[PDB]
C-alpha cells in the first residue's frame, strides 16, 4: 500500500545496510513498503526522486551524497507531495549554512569523536608509548559537517587529555572510503620518519581502515599503531581476522535506531500529519574490540559472529 523511500549514499557500508534493515522492520510494523535506492551522486540523487514519484511514493528518508544537494532535493519533493527526513548527513544551503527546517536523525557527532579521542589516548597509555615519538593522523574530510564534528572532536579530546599540539597532523582525504584514506595517510606517513608510533584519526572505520592499511605499507607493525573507527558494524571483517592489526577498535553507535526511527516518524508524518520533531540526536555508543565485538553486536539484535 503506502510506499516510502529509504535513499543511501554508501548502500556498501554495513552502516547504510543496516538502516535500510531497520527501515524494512519499521514497513513490517506500520504496514508500509520500503523503496531502497543507492543515490551515490547528485544525478542518481535527483533521478532517484523522479522514479519515486512513478512509483507512487508518498515521501522518503534519504542520507545525501552532497549536503548541497538539499535545496534541489526539497524542490523536487515539494513537487511531488513527498515528505522528506534526512538521516545522518544535515542539508546546507548554497553558503553551506544548515537547512534547519528538514527534520534531520542523526548520532551526536561530536560527542563520539569526542570518545574516539578519549579512548585512542587510553590505549596509548596502556601500550606505554613515549609521547615523544608519537603522532596524531587526522584523515579529515571538513566539507562534510558531520565528519568535520568527528574529528575535531576527537583532536579537541586528545589535546584535553595532555596530547601536544604540535604532533597532531592533519591530512584532507579526497573520497570516504578506504582507498581515499589510504592515499592521504600515505603521503603523510612519508613525511613523518620521525615517528615510531601513530594515533589514526578518521570520521567512520572506512576512513580509519585506510589510514591502518596505508601505516601497515610503510612497515609499522600493529603494536605500533591504534586506530579506532566509528559505525561499528563496518569493522566486523577486520574484528574477525585471525591476527590483531593497528586497527583495535570501532565505536558503535545505533544505525538500527536511525533506520527505525526515520522510518517511522515518515510514515507518521505521512499518516497522520504528525510533525516530526527538527533534531534527534541518538547518544548512544559502545566501544566494541576484538574482545566484545560479537557479544555487543548480538546485544544490539544486529546478530552474526
Ligand atoms: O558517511 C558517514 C557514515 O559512514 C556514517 O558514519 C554516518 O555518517 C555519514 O556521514
Amino acid at each position: 500500500n503506502l510506499k516510502l523511500g529509504f535513499l543511501v549514499k554508501q548502500p556498501e557500508e554495513p552502516w547504510f545496510q543496516t538502516e535500510w534493515k531497520f527501515a524494512d522492520k519499521a514497513g513490517k510494523d506500520l504496514g508500509f513498503e520500503v523503496i531502497k535506492i543507492a543515490v551515490p551522486d547528485g544525478e542518481k540523487t535527483l533521478n532517484a526522486i523522479d522514479s519515486l514519484a512513478a512509483s507512487g511514493a508518498k515521501g522518503f528518508v534519504i542520507c545525501t551524497p552532497d549536503p548541497k544537494l538539499g535545496s534541489a532535493i526539497v524542490a523536487k519533493a515539494r513537487g511531488y507531495d513527498m515528505k522528506v527526513i534526512a538521516v545522518d548527513d544535515q542539508f546546507v544551503n548554497a553558503k553551506g549554512k544548515p537547512m534547519d527546517t528538514v527534520p534531520l536523525v542523526m548520532m551526536a557527532a561530536t560527542k563520539i569523536g569526542e570518545r574516539q579521542g578519549q579512548e585512542l589516548y587510553k590505549e596509548m597509555q596502556k601500550r606505554g608509548w613515549d609521547v615523544k615519538e608519537s603522532a596524531v593522523m587526522a584523515i579529515t574530510a571538513n566539507e562534510l559537517d558531520t565528519a568535520r564534528r568527528r574529528t575535531t572532536g576527537s583532536m579537541d579530546a586528545l589535546k584535553a587529555a595532555g596530547f601536544p599540539e604540535k604532533q597532531i597532523y592533519q591530512v584532507p582525504t579526497k573520497s570516504n572510503d578506504i582507498p581515499g584514506a589510504f592515499d592521504a595517510a600515505n603521503s603523510m606517513l612519508v613525511q613523518h620518519p620521525e615517528v615510531k608510533h601513530w594515533l589514526i584519526v578518521g570520521m567512520n572505520d572506512s576512513t580509519v581502515l585506510g589510514g591502518v592499511r596505508a601505516t601497515e605499507g610503510q612497515g609499522f607493525k600493529a603494536a605500533d599503531i591504534i586506530g579506532i573507527g566509528i559505525n561499528g558494524v563496518d569493522a566486523v571483517s577486520e574484528l574477525s581476522k585471525a591476527q590483531a592489526t593497528g586497527f583495535y577498535g570501532s565505536l558503535l553507535p545505533s544505525p538500527d535506531v536511525h533506520g527505525y526511527k526515520s522510518s517511522e516518524m515518515l510514515y507518521n508524518w505521512v499518516a497522520k500529519d504528525v510533525e516530526p520533531p527538527k533534531f534527534t540526536e541518538v547518544t548512544d555508543v559502545v566501544l566494541i574490540t576484538r574482545d566484545n565485538f560479537k557479544e555487543e553486536l548480538e546485544k544490539k539484535g544486529l546478530g552474526g559472529k
